[PDB]
């Protein structure tokens, strides 16, 4: 059910909230 | 003022959401 493409955002979603990024920010962008 | 880490953060986002990804999975 899930694509390449979701699986990267996905990756990417955790690598960024991980980095320090918080949800807020995370948010309005 | 903005480091690197923040920038590539910045660059990142700008291309998640490019990419399609939903602002409420995002905040999710």
């Amino acid at each position: 059910m899930v694509s390449k493409l979701s699986q990267l955002q996905t990756e990417l979603l955790a690598a960024l909230l991980e980095s320090g990024l918080s949800k807020e920010a995370l948010i309005q962008a």
